[PDB]
């Protein structure tokens, strides 16, 4: 059974598995350990993309205001930002270099912009998520150590909120469209949770990275004949230095989507 296979895919990994994921079609639902928690890393950028969205629901000036690139903006991974110092980027540059590319610098600009860390949580809050939190910025958000409760959520907590952000209220039709439009121009996430899905089916998603080899993915899946899937997998390890599993990740996408 699907049950018996991840746990099955997880004994053999040699880490911990979260899985969810929810068939919009009848609501029905698969879920591997989607109760426990497990850190964003950088999964965590949409939730702060989507409360800049929610603000320029209230302001048709913000998207289109302009943030200075300083040269001691640039962190550990800023491949989009990079490309603009001395220069200016807008805020709807930076939601597109966080999200495509995972441009580090640009979802930090975001979260000043906002106010900080906390601000995301009470957005995600207002969502009725009252799973996540952000406590810090990028890079170090992405830490990833076990047991630690900074930065982190459920599987099916995120799962829940990106089905709310993507296909749901929680933003204003042109803002939802925006959304979703940036997370299916993602370009890191090919072989992750893609790789284990039809080569046919649309797909917008968000990845993330981090120490102990924690390897993450969330995404909405357009099947050609079915109702839409949003899933979220979650993979993490017992030593600092493990390396990444994407395949993993594919794997668990082929297991739960086998049927759509």
């Amino acid at each position: 059974s699907v049950q018996q296979q991840l746990e099955a895919l997880e004994k053999s990994s040699g880490g911990r598995l979260g899985v969810a994921l929810i068939n919009t079609a009848d609501n029905s639902q698969i879920l591997y350990r989607a109760d426990e928690r497990f850190a964003m890393c950088s999964t965590s950028k949409v939730m702060a993309a989507a409360a800049v969205l929610k603000q320029s629901e209230s302001d048709k000036h913000l998207l289109n205001q302009r943030v200075e690139i300083k040269k001691s903006d640039l962190v550990n991974y800023n491949p989009i930002a990079e490309k603009h110092v001395n220069g200016t980027m807008t805020l709807a540059e930076l939601g597109a270099a966080a999200l495509q590319y995972s441009d580090n610098t640009a979802m930090n600009k975001l979260i000043a912009h906002l106010g900080g860390p906390d601000k995301v949580t009470a957005f995600a809050r207002s969502l009725g998520d009252e799973t996540f939190r952000l406590d810090r910025t990028a890079p170090t958000l992405n830490t990833a150590i076990p047991g630690d409760p900074r930065d982190t959520t459920t599987p099916l907590a995120m799962a829940q909120t990106l089905k709310n952000l993507t296909l749901g209220k929680a933003l204003a039709e042109t803002q939802r469209a925006q959304l979703v439009t940036w997370l299916k121009g993602n370009t890191t996430g090919s072989a992750s949770i893609r790789a284990g899905l039809p080569k046919s089916w649309v797909v917008g998603d968000k990845t993330g990275s981090g120490d102990y080899g924690t390897t993450n993915d969330i995404a909405v899946i357009w099947p050609e004949n079915h109702a839409p899937l949003v899933l979220v997998t979650y993979f993490t390890q017992p030593e600092q230095k493990a390396e990444r599993r994407r395949d993993i990740l594919a794997a668990a996408a082929k297991i739960v989507t086998h049927g759509f």
